[PDB]
């Protein structure tokens, strides 16, 4: 898909930051901040907004541009976020190079945290002359429940829990996730996009779409998970890290009364130990029966979208997420 | 002026605040201390302080417009939203400057950990962000939007101001010194200090009309800001002598740019040389420059202009409200 000019607007969308920053070396400064954190990576949920603002709505007005900033203020949210858990996590790497804490510095990335929310923020507030005040409105409404969602989402995997409880611990992974991760990623974008375009309406068909983006964004953070389990050797892991993890949450899962306790003891000093089981709980091989059965009941919710016209954009979505998780490092 | 019903509001803001996170249905809610997490963090940082600039919104808008019943707890509100807008813009200073005590406790970064001290920060402003979205109801929209627009402009200006103040190239040569600071210090203290409260209070109070000089106000604001922060510069001179402190810290301060126009060649090589190594040796220059001087000196020219500027406020309501408040502001940096 493209997707294309969506990516080449990021030039125009420079030149707005450019000409916000008349207050009046600091332009230069964050000019950079973007194109380190922002302008890096593959745009996938900034691509959602498009999609979703696709068949939706009707060709009528320049819009067009206004979409695509709106694309780039996703895309700019979505790295903020990154730039805060890379810090919490003591991330090394992120989009190839080192994050953004590492070579600047904590107290930069935190001032500059703040700095990607309120150009977010002041970029919405001026889509109020393109869509009006009811749109912006409702746009405002979307971007305040998902971050607060994903803050809240994010406290839950900064509180530890207790591996000894482990009669829910799965209800607490899925929560977790559904609050730090499906959110942003995918209500977010699309709500956004739904307003944009207006579709009219099946606004009674929404919660299934909305159990569709549940289980994205679950896929997404699940695959994320086990990709760290089965790449990352290092004392700051999830494992070395102790973090609520699908790994973890399957093993209990799977486990008998004498593996759950060589993980419960190292977990986490030796992060080594707690893999050595997740080889002989076959983890890996569990995970993709979940991949597995993943594609297809988002394929069988989506194949009940009334609308015929929001299905083809949903169409396109489970793919490009999905291609995104299957056609990765296979071997 | 009595400012109690306000302070008295906070147990309906808790209530308001519990009230909504309200964030799992379905089951019996056995994860949600997480409410008692981030109540206990509204009673650590947003109770404790003394509440200031809450008080500036809800004298403004009360006396530019006074309310008599229902708009006036969505004043209130705001001006409790003002407070947890204030506190996690210091919950993060503390974090960049390696602070230890705040509103009398020890910082939140220190107590529970950085990793939740910049996680709680944007919970204080999603809450903030949410909870300014309630007063639709009470106000109307386009009193809504112009108070977002508020507060956008305010914290953007705070947070490229907090840049300038851990702008690491700070070169010996500097002529621009006294510019670079009290330009940093507009930006990272002046609006949202006073300036958003006051035209959240006034935006709520929506009287009047006055639109020629009401660049006026903004020049008080503006002059009140700068000198809070010049006093929070000079009592970090006078009131510390921690193993690391401002000077260890190479922050510019006041005491740093009017001790680079009265010095020499010679002595503006003692303060240049053992900035941000030792503090006693660059407080000793301070010491005999004496920059509590000259500072004493600074904040009589500075209520001087600042009375001056209220002599010319056209409303001799808005007058009084604004004597009173650079009354309350130079009492209270005089405690
Ligand atoms: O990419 P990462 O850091 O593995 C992660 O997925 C990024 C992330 C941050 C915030 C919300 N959701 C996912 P995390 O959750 O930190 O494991
Ligand atoms: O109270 P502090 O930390 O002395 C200070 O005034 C707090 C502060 C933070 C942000 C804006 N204005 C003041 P700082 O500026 O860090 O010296
Ligand atoms: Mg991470
Ligand atoms: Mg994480
Ligand atoms: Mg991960
Ligand atoms: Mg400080
Ligand atoms: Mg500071
Ligand atoms: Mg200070």
């Amino acid at each position: 898909y493209d997707y294309t000019d969506f990516i080449n607007y990021y030039d125009k969308f420079k030149v707005i930051v450019y000409n916000v920053l008349k207050k009046l070396p600091v332009i230069e400064y964050y000019l950079n901040c973007i194109d380190y954190n922002v302008k890096k990576g593959k745009h996938i949920r900034g691509k959602i907004l498009v999609l979703i603002s696709s068949l939706s709505s009707a060709y009528s007005n320049i819009k067009r541009d206004s979409i695509y900033l709106l694309g780039w203020v996703v895309e700019a949210i979505q790295a903020l976020i990154l730039i805060a858990d890379d810090i919490m996590d003591s991330g090394k790497f992120r989009r190839g190079a080192p994050c953004w804490y590492i070579v600047h510095g904590q107290s930069n990335a935190i001032n500059d945290i703040f700095f990607l929310k309120m150009l977010s923020l002041s970029l919405i507030f001026e889509l109020s002359s393109v869509f009006g005040n009811d749109i912006v409105m409702k746009i405002q409404k979307i971007y305040n429940e998902s971050i607060f969602f994903t803050v809240l989402g994010q406290h839950l995997d900064l509180s530890y829990f207790d591996l000894s409880k482990a009669d829910k611990i799965s209800e607490r992974y899925f929560s977790m996730v559904e609050m730090k991760t499906s959110r942003y990623t995918f209500y977010m974008p699309v709500f956004f996009g739904l307003t944009l375009s207006e579709i009219q309406v099946s606004s009674a068909q929404l919660n299934l779409i909305e159990a569709i983006l549940y289980k994205l964004g679950e896929f997404y953070q699940v695959h994320n998970d086990v990709s760290d389990y089965l790449f990352n050797d290092s004392n700051a892991d999830d494992i070395c890290r102790f973090k609520l993890t699908w790994p973890l949450q399957k093993s209990f899962e799977i486990a008998d009364e004498e593996m759950k306790l060589k993980i419960s003891e190292n977990y986490g000093k030796n992060s080594s130990l707690v893999k050595d089981c997740y080889n002989l709980l076959k983890i890996n091989e569990h995970y993709l029966e979940y991949q597995r059965n993943a594609l297809d009941y988002l394929i069988k919710l989506v194949k009940d979208i009334t609308d015929d016209s929001l299905q083809k954009v949903f169409i396109h979505l489970i793919h490009q997420i999905s291609e995104l998780i299957t056609n990765s490092r296979s071997n």
